[PDB]
């Protein structure tokens, strides 16, 4: 099917891939913008701006994305009862486009606030694009390949991130005259989907259910699916949808006070809490602050940042390998327990630091270690495991518990770590040691083996926890 890989390319391009961007984008130029913060504050109010606020202000900068992940996601309930989801995403553009013409234009009008405000927009463009994208690919593809699309949406995250550092190098577009122009190309991205996207058929699924299209139904099947035998899938979907408009949603207050699932709840946030905590985004905001302070001498940090985020697209194609010959639960306490180990083994190098001109190299090697047990355990399984534990009709309800835990926790990890990183000096990854280690060890005791089970033996495993027998 050719329309099919238009549209999983496309789709992935201007929404999933720059929430990846976004991540990274931030860590080159990041010597010039505090340079900038500190002029535009002098050309202002005069006085110098003093070390704890020009940081704070920074992480400001940083994690101010997350909010509007977490403001981005709550809109979305708010379209999915006015809007499609191809239309959604085409509006959701509006937000990408508006935002890096905000950042982009923040030396030019000799304002910071502008960056603060363009980081907040774009937030909201990411975590709408989080939040459709997934739905999206589900309904126009068939059901033998959906297992294989949570990989593609999780992939271009990865592209992102490396595009992301690879456009910071000083030989394309990182230096201190040109360092606008790194979030102005958030815009070909935005511009390339809007173009390509509407031509495309609707999410079929949606306007059956919703605009009542049955005519126009089948001929967007067609194009997705390449058959012309399509009386099967279509009825499918009306099988579906009787069941789905029978249940009654549970709403978000309700699960948390619902002693029956107390402890699945509990589990889904623990787990997503450590899925940001466990520190990989602090390392995508700071790449060059913790190779700054890990002994190795300048010039050549933007290529060792660039190994970073090299690794992970290519563990990610191995991810789903490991996911499907090994199991679920013996990665989240491995994914976790490679964590706090090598955070260990991160710290021991920049404790040192000095006793060998070698030493300031492992601390490379430990950081990679991390990145590729993110991608092999804990990249995929949070958001797989919240749609598990929880039935049908507490399936929306578990995912907005997963959602809002998965924006402050990234928010936390972005405006604290500067600090702890002044005050800890070589310790700051010991904290995040601490957070993996807890998480390995919770979800050793808690966590029931998930793969190849029904819904009926995963709440009996936390029956025998929840003492809220049904």
């Amino acid at each position: 099917s050719c329309s099919l890989l238009v549209a999983s390319l496309a789709g992935a391009f201007g929404s999933s891939f720059l929430y990846g961007y976004n991540l990274s984008v931030v860590n080159a130029p990041t010597p010039y913008i505090k340079a900038f913060y500190n002029e535009s504050w002098e050309r202002r109010h005069g006085r110098p701006i003093d070390p704890d606020t020009l940081t704070l202000l920074w992480s400001v900068t940083v994690s101010i994305f997350a909010i509007g992940g977490l403001v981005g996601t709550l809109i979305v309930k708010m379209i999915g009862k006015v809007l499609g989801r191809k239309h959604t995403l085409l509006a959701n553009n509006g937000f990408a486009i508006s935002a890096a013409l905000l950042m982009a234009c923040s030396l030019q009008a000799g304002a910071f606030e502008m960056l603060i405000v363009g980081r907040f927009i774009m937030g909201i463009d990411g975590g709408v694009a989080l939040s459709v994208l997934p739905m999206y690919l589900s309904e126009i593809s068939p059901k033998e390949i959906r297992g294989s699309l949570g990989q593609v949406t999780a992939i271009f995250i990865c592209i992102g991130v490396f595009t992301g550092q690879l456009l910071g190098l000083p030989e394309l577009l990182g230096k201190e005259s040109t360092w606008p122009y790194l979030f102005g190309v958030i815009v070909v991205p935005a511009v390339v989907q809007l173009l390509s996207l509407p031509f495309l058929p609707d999410s079929p699924r949606y306007l059956l259910l919703e605009k009542h299209n049955e005519a126009r139904a089948v001929k967007a099947f067609q194009t997705f699916l390449g058959k012309a035998d399509v009386s099967q899938e279509v009825e499918e979907v009306l099988a579906e949808s009787r069941v789905q408009r029978s249940i009654r949603l549970v709403s978000v207050l309700e699960l948390l006070r619902a002693p029956y699932v107390r402890w699945q709840v509990v589990t889904v946030i623990v787990t997503m809490a450590c899925y940001q905590l466990c520190g990989l985004n602090a390392i995508w905001f700071y790449t060059n602050s913790i190779f700054g302070k890990a002994g190795i001498p300048p010039a050549k940090i933007p290529y060792v940042t660039l190994s970073t985020g090299g690794i992970e697209t290519l563990a990610a194609v191995f991810s789903g390998l490991v996911i499907e010959h090994l199991g679920r639960r013996p990665l989240l306490i491995g994914g976790f327990g490679l964590m706090g180990l090598f955070f260990g083994t991160l710290t021991i190098t920049l404790t040192l630091q000095d006793h060998a001109p070698w030493v300031p190299y492992l601390s490379i090697v430990g950081i990679l270690a991390i990145i590729a047990s993110f991608c092999s355990g804990p990249g995929g399984i949070p958001f797989i495991l919240t749609g598990e534990f929880f039935q049908q009709s507490q399936r929306p309800a578990a995912f907005i518990i997963a959602g809002t835990v998965n924006w402050l926790s990234n928010f936390a990890v972005g405006l604290l770590f500067p600090f702890i990183q002044k005050s800890l000096d070589t310790y700051c990854f010991l904290v995040f040691a601490t957070i993996c280690i807890t998480g390995a060890i919770y979800l050793y005791f808690v966590l029931p083996e998930t793969k190849n089970r029904t819904y009926a033996e995963i709440s009996q495993a936390f029956s025998k926890r929840n003492k809220a027998y049904p």
